[PDB]
């Protein structure tokens, strides 16, 4: 089968590689660097499995910037373009998904379009009315960055939407896509669910919102533990032995970050409009409150120091353990608040070459100097190469992961 | 060992039975009915395992109302009296725990006192200053009603507190109590944690608050599903296949009820005073909001009916599946709101003999008549004996449990 994938990020790339083993895949992007990298066997993102597959597997995969040439030839088109949350409109800016749908629909009259990009609840229905077709369905993605292909090889579950009154081709394609994902998985018993679009859209948003809920809770517990001078590890460990709570995804941080959790929680809150609820909105504010609290604790550790200048050394900007980006990294909001004061900020981030031209922070990638200059070292996740300056490191990290 | 247990409820009784297998237990209560029942081998509460143990196990257990005679002779005293949340003071009314501590301390100068009752964070420390002793420790209870002894035979974990500067007798007794609970368990690898009192107090409150959090979330998801006319089962099932969320404890209801979740969430919120947070308070308001929403949906189903009188038949008042009490039962708050209108309320509750003398609801325990008179049947958990009036039954129950 010839499949076109719109988007070369974590989602677009892992799906494209995943499906190129027994399908004829063409990935499309609007960045030449990414196309050239793919066509040469290189991943434009750090991913152990994607990297290994591009290099050692036999894949029928090619990249291009010629959208139309790719979409016209396709039997299925998977859209995995960006869907950022836009603060002005109070909603996801869906222009990058809409733009591809229009393009695909203008040069392809048979292909079903499968959206992998996280969208608002009610977007498929809305796109079907706007474009007057039923050839658009949603199949939520549950992958974690740094485990993008891994999570498609060993997925928790597979969900593809289609409506009761959809055409036989679209019902068949929805089923077919679901089974292409199932048979491509190396895991054996992957549950497959076919449900209505809005239901599938909701699943994605509610799943990520629950994960955000979890981090926020353990972060408010941690806020409480630090304020009452209690042993946070002892408390989290004690509540987590209840198998209904679990010992996973429960490591305190400066807040939930990354590309998805931040925006999806906001989207779900907007999709609620005026439906009754208090938790959904609290899940979003909790993150802000946790960030402010962290900044303030840092401010107090600082002022209690006798030094002509107060320097805060920020160790890493990565959004989670092992990450390769800083999207919505919680330490960035903390940094911002700190800047609202008179604190010199130095940042040690190997993965970064230069800070924005106007950034007041100073990038110091010589680790030795970094430690030398920092009065206090602030980091979201602790690292062993900080043992020699251990007593001036502030972090809420307990378990060394996530 | 001679152990005295203050309190004959779910907690006091299951611990007392649990420990009477190899210890000389004496349970104390201020209700003759409960003492007479225990001394004759009967459980004053529905509990399969407690019932079976009283009747078929060899137990060294006796009950009494003579507190002093029991506390003076004891080597350890376990306090499991009530700790209700008091709306006026905005806090747990700890008078029933305090009263036993004082009693025990006045006739016993060697016994360590172990509190199993859920208490405020900082209560042990507070009780130690008030009574000028260190002979008071906390060991949180994690049992579920209807599985009270079961949960002590197969506990998720065991936690007993003691402080670094406690006397050797109290450190030894804390350890000893922990091991009495471990060896009494039929489960093999039960994790044991010894931590500071405040840490242990927090574990209990944070654990129950998380469970309340979970129910509230799935209830707000359900509120959203009913309002947007979506398949709630399809959505919950889709998010629950993520092993990090899980397929457990996720069944929609009219709200979280029972004796513990309602009061513990309020207690934790009070223990936060002004420490920063938004989730903790939202977890409590969410329940109220969910209740109001449910009542309103019922009100709309009602008004859309042509009948001179509008009768709402409430099927059961039990607080959860298989429960034998109605403590903080969510359907009761729903009933209240309904009464705020002009709706005749009839209630079918076999376990109930008479409603309060002033209750405007009418108790109809003939199930046939109940169905005959009810315009709509409202129930927290559906039951098969309602199939013949299925189309007039309103419930958000999906999985038939919890
Ligand atoms: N990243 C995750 O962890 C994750 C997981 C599940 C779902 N999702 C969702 O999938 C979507 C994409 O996320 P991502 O992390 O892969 O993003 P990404 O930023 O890594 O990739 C987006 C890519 O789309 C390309 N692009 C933008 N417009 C295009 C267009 N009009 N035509 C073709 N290519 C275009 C960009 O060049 C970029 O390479 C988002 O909705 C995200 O919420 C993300
Ligand atoms: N019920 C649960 O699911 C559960 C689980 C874990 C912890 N807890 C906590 O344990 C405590 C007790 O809960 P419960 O459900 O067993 O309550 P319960 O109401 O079933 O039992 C309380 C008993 O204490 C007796 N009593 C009151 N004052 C007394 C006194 N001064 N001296 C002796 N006896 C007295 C009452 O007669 C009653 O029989 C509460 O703090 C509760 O929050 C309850
Ligand atoms: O215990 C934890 C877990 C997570 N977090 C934070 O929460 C944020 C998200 O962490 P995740 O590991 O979920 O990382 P990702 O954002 O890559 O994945 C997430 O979004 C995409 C979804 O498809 C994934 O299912 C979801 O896990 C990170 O900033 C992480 O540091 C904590 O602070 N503590
Ligand atoms: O999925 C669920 C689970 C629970 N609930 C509700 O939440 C309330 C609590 O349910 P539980 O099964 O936890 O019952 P219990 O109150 O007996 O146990 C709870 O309190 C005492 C603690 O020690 C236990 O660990 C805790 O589970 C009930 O009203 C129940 O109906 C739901 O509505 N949906």
């Amino acid at each position: 089968m010839k499949i076109a994938v719109a988007g070369s990020g974590y989602v677009g790339l892992s799906l494209g590689v995943l499906l190129s083993l027994q399908n004829e895949v063409t990935i499309v992007d609007i960045l030449p660097s990414k196309v050239d990298k793919i066509n040469n066997g290189l991943s434009p993102i750090q991913d152990e499995y994607i990297e290994y597959y591009l290099k050692s597997k036999q894949l029928s995969i090619k990249a291009t910037l010629d959208s139309k040439a790719a979409y016209k030839e396709a039997e299925l088109v998977i859209i995995a373009t960006p869907t950022n949350y836009n603060s002005r409109i109070n909603y996801f800016d869906t222009q990058h998904v809409e733009t591809v749908i229009k393009e695909v629909l203008s040069v392809n009259s048979h292909a079903t379009l499968i959206i992998k990009s996280t969208i608002p609840i009610g977007f498929i229905t809305e796109m079907r009315q706007k474009f007057q077709t039923d050839r658009i369905i949603f199949s939520p993605e549950f992958l974690r960055e740094s485990k993008a292909l891994y999570d498609n090889l060993y997925p928790s579950r597979i969900i593809v939407s289609c409506e009761e009154n959809d055409s036989p081709k679209v019902k068949a394609d929805a089923e077919k896509f679901a089974l292409l994902l199932k048979s491509a998985a190396k895991k054996n018993n992957v549950p497959v669910l076919i449900m209505g679009a809005s239901e599938a859209e909701a699943v994605k948003l509610f799943a990520n919102t629950y994960l955000a809920l979890r981090v926020a809770y353990f972060n408010e517990l941690d806020t409480y533990a630090e304020s009452r001078k209690l042993n946070s590890h002892m408390i989290i460990q004690g509540i987590s032995y209840d198998d209904r709570i679990g010992m996973h995804y429960n490591n305190p941080s400066f807040g939930y970050g990354g590309y998805c959790l931040p925006k999806d929680t906001k989207q779900l809150l907007a999709n609620y409009n005026n439906i009754p609820q208090t938790l959904i909105e609290a899940i979003v504010s909790s993150n802000n409150v946790r960030k402010s609290y962290i900044a303030k604790q840092i401010i107090n550790v600082l002022k209690e120091q006798e030094s002509p200048v107060k320097v805060v050394g920020v160790y890493r900007l990565i959004m989670k353990s092992n990450s390769d980006n800083f999207r919505e990294s919680a330490i960035k909001d903390v940094i911002d608040i700190l800047k609202s004061k008179d604190i010199k900020i130095i940042i040690y981030e190997p993965m970064l070459n230069k800070l924005e031209s106007e950034d007041q922070s100073v990038l110091v990638n010589d680790l030795e100097n970094f430690k030398k200059q920092a009065n206090i070292i602030v980091t979201n996740r602790y690292d062993n190469e900080l043992q020699d300056v251990k007593n001036k490191v502030y972090s809420r990290d307990i378990f060394g992961r996530d």
